[PDB]
């Protein structure tokens, strides 16, 4: 809620139980996954031609004692600023979302679960330190609907193989036209020693793409992502207690929804990515199941939700992916 | 201060330090204790007999060095969304206060100390995780001045005995009439295994009750407090470095103030509770003291206070508790 | 930005990324350096004599992934409160800044480095926990640009030799006058017993001196600072892994800048800090180099800057202080 400058802080309080058997051998887990935001945004006009922006965001937990555990998955979700300048782009610095998120945008809008694909501190598929973005409206103001985007990775070397990263660019061009859009997005980047020692993946780059198809209008949403990945998705072996990323894997997310007038937002849903090629074991399944879900928006500051995972991950699966479904009950106050 | 919909962002800035002798042997400790809050709470009047509302608020530690103890201390302390209709209730999910701190509340009211059973993350006497919270005022609309409250807790099974619960349920009934107020609430829960592992308490469940009086009104504030818990009350043996809980403790708490127009706020207190049948030394006090404090409120946005604990615990107390006098003064600028 | 009571929420976003060879060796490393800020500052009129005020600020660090390094660098900076009466003077209470900084203030104006020698919980050169400080300014008013401050530092026993200290006061006197500025600022402190038995450093006591000179007018700023300390800055031999406090150091650190108004603010500086009688090895450079750098300015809510450090410190520096160069570049939304 607002606080020649124009400046933002905003929030949410998320009250949130998920529901599974035992939730060891679920999708989500069982138990409270209550959290809170909070961030600021803000944007000044500079001139005409120039605008100056920035934006700051951080995770909160709320299902932490107030003793020794307090700060488990607290973190900053996003903090970079950056510059607009007329019809040539903007460019900001920071942590931000990564340039193949704008493809994977796509299908992440279910009620809790979803988007199972954009990892965070995944080169380019999630949030991620480090990045120099350019982004491109109407290519420059000359063509309505095609925009572009590049991305700058600097290296990020961290205590983890999970979220470190080396040197990378990637890019990404959609085009839209009366409720259709399309967008393609790519990038490659350097692995860094510490992940290449691991005993899952083998090679010295990673890649990342993914294609987009939606339609958004007359209260009707649906969108496509299919994409693939070289040494850049995460993985762990649960059976050996081994780690690393996927040598290949095999993405698609489908989503289908449509909005009532009263508030009612039901959701369809399926996702599936499998992995390749994984070090003793061959193909896997990482992610596989149908959604059912609903939010009701009560105005645009509260609404509750449920959200149906249907699991299809088998209870053989080889890496130790659990198999029970798992559901989500929420409800949000935001500003 | 604030920020269809009102929200409100707020805080304090509490400059704070405690004098004890030596504070290893006291009540309170010794030194620095500086510290300050953060929160947002809002409603939104969804239509004419339905309001939603949010809360977060948020402890940062302002006593801890800028190295790697930065963190001592931070931690949420309340995050959590409902929905308030019409006279049904009021409903809301998340980090909440415990519905036996309902009766609690009434002597929870000192300048610094005070308040010494609602322990968080201890059941129901205090703040914690996971809890659905039913509230009702007037019985319906039907009773002026008769409210009632049943809460649920879902159980959080966390690495330490001291903030883990199971499953129970609490409530509480008050009445208020002129001035006058009485409650009365009462919960039970499971006890999780690592809590039955420790050495001290015995037992698969946990209780809390406790009863309320208080008489507010013409500058004068009174109020008493008489409850008891079964296998619920944290305790540690610092002699022999062993924790768990009490097996039973019995609890009294008394208070009385006036508040004179020109700001000051003078406090009287007494404050004793005793643990029962504790292995391998039966009967201890846990807390035993007389208060003598004051506040001066210069405005609604700014106060300083002096807190004085008499303490009466012995020199010889079989646990461990320290036996000296703590003083507190504190300045504060909230909005 | 703002939001009888005066309160403002204010913060930034500052994307920022370090340049160095390798940056192991280097004055400031190399890699992403984002953070952002958050705080309060509010102050209250509670008559015509007397305001009451407060301020909390907080550093978020923007460059840590959101895995188990998410923390890494977040702390509070500032949280205290306190009155103001008349001509009478100041008093605050809670963790701020170092009454010697009122001296060391005058050089560290740098777009990103500078300011070497104003270490965090470091007696009063830096930002520090437990203070007591009364301000006056005019000597009460009878004295057009005289100011003085004295200040009470509370012993903060932790768990760190680098982060503790003993009780100590310090204090500073300073007169301006046209443009001109001039300041002198000294505070002597307890050292602690973990202090005491560190391998660097030697005596009972710490002492921190510093004077300024400085001239701010006609969009011209030049400052000079000239310091020194006993037991009291902070050292490494990385060398031995050894650490503790050099026995002498000797301080020097120049300015100048000038302000176009167009925005651009060049600036040109050095600074040199060198330890004296450091056991085992005598005389070393702590810091010594040259500074050339620039901010400009789009307006008060947007800057961008680079930092260029030409660091003196010889390959050979005997206590494994580097070498290399480091250059910053950061962009800066802020409220
Ligand atoms: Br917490
Ligand atoms: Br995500
Ligand atoms: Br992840
Ligand atoms: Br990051
Ligand atoms: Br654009
Ligand atoms: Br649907
Ligand atoms: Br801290
Ligand atoms: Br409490
Ligand atoms: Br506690
Ligand atoms: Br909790
Ligand atoms: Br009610
Ligand atoms: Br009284
Ligand atoms: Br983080
Ligand atoms: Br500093
Ligand atoms: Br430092
Ligand atoms: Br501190
Ligand atoms: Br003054
Ligand atoms: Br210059
Ligand atoms: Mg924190």
């Amino acid at each position: 809620a607002e606080i020649g400058n124009k400046v933002d802080l905003y929030g949410k309080a998320v009250g949130l139980h998920y529901f599974s058997k035992g939730g060891e051998n679920s999708y989500g887990g069982n138990g409270d996954m209550t959290y809170a935001r909070l961030g600021f945004k803000g944007e000044t006009q500079i001139n005409s031609d120039l605008t100056g922006y920035g934006q700051w965001e951080y995770n909160f937990q709320g299902n932490n004692s107030e003793g020794a555990d307090a700060q488990t998955g607290n973190k900053t979700r996003l903090a970079f600023a950056g510059l607009k300048y007329a019809d040539v782009g903007s460019f900001d610095y920071g942590r931000n979302y990564g340039v193949v998120y704008d493809a994977l945008g796509y299908t992440d809008m279910l009620p809790e679960f979803g988007g199972d694909t954009a990892y965070s501190d995944d080169f380019f598929v999630g949030r991620v330190g480090g990045v120099a973005t350019y982004r491109n409206s109407n290519f420059f103001g000359l063509v309505d609907g095609l925009n572009f985007a590049v991305q700058y990775l600097g290296k990020n070397e961290r205590d983890t193989a999970r979220r470190s990263n080396g040197d990378g660019v990637g890019g990404s061009i959609s085009y839209e036209y009366e409720g259709f859009g399309i967008v393609g997005a790519y990038g490659a980047a350097d692995r860094t020693n510490l992940q290449e020692a691991q005993p899952l993946g083998n090679g010295k780059k990673a890649e990342q793409w993914a294609t987009g198809l939606k339609y958004d209008a007359n209260n009707i949403y649906l969108a496509a992502n299919y994409g693939e990945t070289r040494n850049a998705t995460p993985i762990t072996n649960k059976f050996t207690n081994t780690s690393g990323f996927a040598n290949k894997t095999q993405d698609v997310l489908l989503v289908a929804q449509y909005q009532f007038d009263f508030g009612l937002r039901p959701s369809i849903a399926y996702t599936k990515s499998k992995a390749k090629d994984v070090e003793g074991i061959g193909d896997v399944d990482l992610v596989n199941y149908f959604e059912v879900g609903a939010t009701y928006y009560f105005n645009k500051n509260m609404s509750t939700y449920v959200d149906y995972i249907i699991n299809q991950i088998d209870s053989d699966n080889k890496l130790g992916v659990g198999s029970d479904d798992t559901v989500a009950v929420g409800i949000v106050y935001q500003f």
